[PDB]
């Protein structure tokens, strides 16, 4: 196989997605083949689908998901208003599996944070990096509060010896303020910081993206993903 | 001594100290002694006093503090700003032993979330609870996001043996809207709602504060918490 990262994050609406994307452009522009597993989306009613996110912003082409449901809720709560099931654990592991080969890098995306149901039944994003042993990027905010949920979610992390392969803050302000500032330093002294995507990067063009997500990365670190 | 529950939540601002305000009342109401001490308080700059409000909601007198910082930022941030040291964790535990009492509910008021640290080095209030063999009632939004916090915090303080205590939702909406009641059934499916304070409940006055207290915890849980 090849390496498997899960891209999780401390709550809902944090970057995750907007990481995962500019994760896979900086890989792909270091020359590694990408590809991002969510096995789950919700909120298509409204239109969500990241996935095509990362198709469009990375250029990524291997995109894998299995299920996806109209309300813009958890997926057990989609599930329920669906009235069907999430996938079960086997699907998305299996998934993983067949897309991780050497030389690849395979990002996978749950929903929300860390500890939020995927698959039925109440298994998390946690339960499938151990189960296809990814170590965790953890995607946070620089906001009042992200200093508890990072630790929180490092600790449930650690808990179940899932590696932290870092942090990226998903959205960091122009100019950043005293508690932006304050919280990037005290997120550094808890984990790597691996980017802080400047606020507003999900809406740029591809172009721009890539620019973006070449400049947010550590070259290096990138480089040795795989 | 008595029953010491420290009063945590998933974040900042979930309603930790309406919260605390409200138990202590219903405390009060089944004539169970209540302190409430408040280890770390920022945001004095901003007028920012949980003990007062404690005070002013639910009637407590016996309100202990210990260390004040002027910016309303996370503890280390502001006595980092401050240019002080935060507590040493055996001020914090004398500062609670030191209320503690039989027949009493002793309340801990945490700042943000259980993970935060309230004294050096990266000393939280869960380790706080286990020195003093405090159970955590644990306060959580009905808002979007507020499974996973929870279920991040529930498992941070089974992972030290910290027995928790239950939830309340800080701020419950009337009428609830679809994922507000999606939460709250999937919140107590993860641990006993011990309350859902009403949108508004802080700026009740003392009267309607207290019917409001009484009304929103089961007043046989409450007595329970105290011998
Ligand atoms: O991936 C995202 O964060 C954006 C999704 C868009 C639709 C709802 C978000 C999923 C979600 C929301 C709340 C919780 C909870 O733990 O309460 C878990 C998962
Ligand atoms: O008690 C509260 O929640 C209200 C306080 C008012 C001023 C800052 C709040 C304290 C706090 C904020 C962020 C974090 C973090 O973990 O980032 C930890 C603690």
């Amino acid at each position: 196989g090849g390496t498997i990262l899960v891209v999780t994050g401390t709550g809902t609406g944090v970057g995750k997605t907007v990481v995962c994307a500019a994760l896979a452009s900086a890989a792909r522009q270091a020359g590694i083949d990408v590809a991002v597993c969510k096995p789950v989306q919700t909120g298509t009613a409204r239109g969500d689908d990241d996935l095509a996110e990362v198709g469009r912003l990375a250029g990524v082409t291997q995109l894998a998901g299995l299920a996806r449901y109209p309300q813009p809720m958890a997926p057990a709560a989609a599930a329920e208003h669906a009235g069907m099931a999430l996938p079960a654990r086997d699907q998305i592991v299996r998934l993983i599996a067949d897309l991780d080969r050497p030389g690849r890098l395979t990002l996978v995306e749950g929903a929300g944070g860390l500890l939020v149901e995927l698959a039925e039944p109440g298994v998390t994003l946690r339960d499938v990096a151990v189960d296809v042993a990814a170590a965790a990027l953890v995607v946070v905010t620089a906001d009042l509060g992200t200093l508890n949920h990072t630790k929180l979610t490092l600790e449930a992390l650690a808990a179940q010896q899932v590696s932290c392969a870092g942090l990226v803050i998903g959205s960091w302000p122009d100019p950043p303020g005293l508690v932006a500032a304050s919280n990037r330093s005290a997120l550094a002294r808890i984990a790597m910081v691996r980017a802080a995507l400047p606020a507003g990067a999900a809406s740029l063009d591809a172009g721009d993206f890539a620019a973006m997500s070449a400049a947010a990365f550590d070259r290096n670190w990138v480089a040795g993903l795989v």
